């Protein structure tokens, strides 16, 4: 009933779970390609979610293993490691001092569950790609948030596999509220929603109320869900905010995925997509664009809402942006 030596080293990595900059690829290697399972397990135990929601531990492991196996290992970015990372980033964001004791256990379970399933069974190409290829997924979801609808359907459907229903002891009220929050969160990970989500976050910062302590006041669902959506969306676009060793790996894998869509976009004759090719499109410019137009406006707006808990993260993101700028000839 003692850990193997591999399991111990993994245990000591997982002492960083509450920390921005977790060694997630290392965890991925130490866990035998189980970052999503071991990180989800670790956060569930730490947040006491098995007791609160009467989740049998064998059902949690079976589901988590089933979930991770429905991420594609042959897709370089949108895989189980990105899922683990977004889970752990949402986890750290939930612990932010400015949100202390704001969210119910169900809101927390929804945020973490949403983060774990949000890219499941991602085929390694984009909505526009799936739409333009006339892919079954684009026809199933009448071309609207094709991937995000799919992730949700698979994430929920896998609860129906043998000993996989992690919510089997929740009441119908709990399950109805959890399912609605998880849908609203994952649908908000579609980048075509980003402009609007950010507008609602800007509006919310101008209106920003607070309790007797420094913690935000969110007295309606519209506001509570908006913060959980923007929190997981922040998690999803958090790569450029990590130490550069991490950030650089995420970039390699996104380019590989995008180049690989490019390669596929040549034989299909579709005409290259966004900065997805060497025969032009510079990686370093692309990262500066991404940071200047998407990642910084969002993270800057988040940082104001939780001022000043997000200062270090915003600093790292400004540094990483200067780094990428200095690499341009
Ligand atoms: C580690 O680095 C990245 C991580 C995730 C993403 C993701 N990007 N997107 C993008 C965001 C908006 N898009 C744009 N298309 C053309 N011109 C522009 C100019 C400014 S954004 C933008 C197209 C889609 C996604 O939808 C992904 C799925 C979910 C969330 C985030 C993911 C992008 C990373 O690197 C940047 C990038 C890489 C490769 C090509 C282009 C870009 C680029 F900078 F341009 F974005
Ligand atoms: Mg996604
Ligand atoms: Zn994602």
């Amino acid at each position: 009933g003692v850990k193997t030596e591999q399991e111990d080293v993994l245990a000591k990595e997982l002492e960083d779970v509450n920390k921005w900059g977790l060694h997630v690829f290392r965890i991925a290697e130490l866990s035998g390609n189980r970052p999503l399972t071991v990180i989800m397990h670790t956060i569930f135990q730490e947040r006491d979610l098995l007791k609160t929601f009467k989740i049998p531990v064998d059902t949690l492991i079976t589901y988590l293993m089933t979930l991770e196996d429905h991420y594609h290992a042959d897709v370089a970015y949108h895989n189980n490691i990105h899922a683990a990372d977004v889970v752990q980033s949402t986890h750290v964001l939930l612990s932010t001092p400015a949100l202390e004791a704001v969210f119910t256990d169900l809101e927390i379970l929804a945020a973490i569950f949403a983060s774990a399933i949000h890219d499941v069974d991602h085929p390694g190409v984009s909505n526009q790609f799936l739409i333009n290829t006339n892919s079954e997924l684009a026809l199933m979801y009448n071309d609207s948030s094709v991937l995000e609808n799919h992730h949700l359907a698979v994430g929920f459907k896998l609860l129906q596999e043998e000993n996989c229903d992690i919510f089997q002891n929740l009441t119908k009220k709990q399950r109805q509220s959890l399912r609605k929050m998880v849908i609203d969160i994952v649908l908000a990970t579609d980048m075509s929603k980003h402009m609007n989500l950010l507008a609602d976050l800007k509006t919310m910062v101008e209106t920003k109320k607070v309790t007797s302590s420094g913690v935000l006041l969110l007295d309606n669902y519209s506001d509570r869900i908006q913060v959980l959506q923007n929190m997981v969306h922040c998690a999803d676009l958090s790569n450029p905010t990590k130490p550069l060793q991490l950030y650089r790996q995420w970039t390699d894998r996104i380019m590989e995925e995008f180049f690989r869509q490019g390669d596929r976009e040549r034989e299909r004759g579709m005409e290259i997509s966004p900065m997805c090719d060497k025969h032009n499109a510079s990686v370093e410019k692309s990262q500066v664009g991404f940071i200047d137009y998407i990642v910084h406006p969002l993270w800057e707006t988040w940082a104001d809402l939780v001022h000043p808990d997000a200062q270090d993260i915003l600093d790292t993101l400004e540094d990483n942006r200067e780094w990428y700028q200095s690499t341009i000839p």
